[PDB]
């Protein structure tokens, strides 16, 4: 269907392991939109096939506002090229980056929108494993839309696949290789929630090593700053104990998220 010669190529976006994202406009239709370029040989060295294709699938069947859309792919014998959302205002690692710290208002409206994006995730048993800041983007209005479906699956499961970078959005079920479910995106959920409101993750270490010292024994303090209610949901996410963790709804109803989000659920 679609090839190389439909698009005229713009702007570099941004940046992966593999990916390599670009501004493109559909020349027939005008369509604005995130063209993202893998190479089959980077692909096949380090055998994930299995990766983008079910990152095509899952994400190209999944509807939500807060969730980024693919619209299709196509190759040519060098590369994969994915067809994406265009998302105009940048990623959550990028604002974040400006800012240095975001207010409570600003943390609870994000968790919020992730909580209602991961609980339509979780009602169909899928879980995206690799939430992060680089991985959230946001759309015209500011709303936060999850992307990077590469290491998503369906829960239960197991890692047949080898952890390639950063330890920090990890529980320690999946950095110790055992099995895991759902609740793996709710602890990702609370390390996201400290790094929003205090501008590192909770086990960041200078080395791999330490690290996951840290993560395994779920060795965490506050700033003083920190208020009592954004603790509260902070420690009830963080449980080395997944089954411990609470329920998405739970988290929507956390009386610190109602008083201080300003979308709803
Ligand atoms: N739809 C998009 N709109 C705008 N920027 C994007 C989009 N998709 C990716 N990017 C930018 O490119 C980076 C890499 O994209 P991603 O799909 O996460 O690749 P990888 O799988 O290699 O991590 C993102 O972190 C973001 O900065
Ligand atoms: F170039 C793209 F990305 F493939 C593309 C081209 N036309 C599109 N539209 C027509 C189909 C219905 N959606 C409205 C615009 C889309 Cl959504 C994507
Ligand atoms: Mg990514
Ligand atoms: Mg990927």
């Amino acid at each position: 269907q679609w090839a190389l010669e439909d698009f005229e190529i713009g702007r570099p976006l941004g940046k992966g392991k593999f990916g390599n994202v670009y501004l493109a406009r559909e020349k027939q239709s005008k369509f604005i939109l995130a063209l993202k370029v893998l190479f089959k040989a980077q692909l096949e060295k380090a055998g994930v096939e299995h990766q983008l294709r079910r990152e095509v699938e899952i994400q190209s069947h999944l509807r939500h506002p807060n969730i980024l859309r693919l619209y299709g792919y196509f190759h040519d014998a060098t590369r994969v090229y994915l067809i994406l959302e265009y998302a105009p205002l940048g990623t959550v690692y990028r604002e974040l980056q400006k800012l240095s710290k975001f207010d409570e208002q600003r943390t609870a409206t994000y968790i919020t929108e992730l909580a209602n994006a991961l609980s339509y995730c979780h009602s169909k048993r899928v879980i995206h494993r690799d939430i992060k800041p680089e991985n959230l983007l946001l759309g015209s209005a500011g709303e936060l839309k999850i992307a990077d479906f590469g290491w998503s699956v369906h829960a239960p499961s197991s890692r047949r696949t080898t952890l390639a970078g950063t330890l920090d959005y990890l529980p320690p079920e999946m950095i110790e290789g055992r099995m895991h479910d759902e609740k793996v995106d709710l602890w990702s959920l609370g390390v996201l929630c400290y790094e929003f409101l205090v501008g590192k993750p909770p086990f960041e270490a200078n080395t791999y090593q330490e690290t996951y010292k840290r993560i395994s024994r779920v060795e965490f303090t506050f700033p003083d700053f920190v208020t009592e209610g954004a603790r509260d949901l902070i420690s009830r996410l963080l449980k080395h104990n997944p089954s411990q963790r609470p329920m998405l709804r739970e988290v929507l109803e956390h009386p610190w998220i109602t008083a201080n989000s300003s979308k709803p659920s």
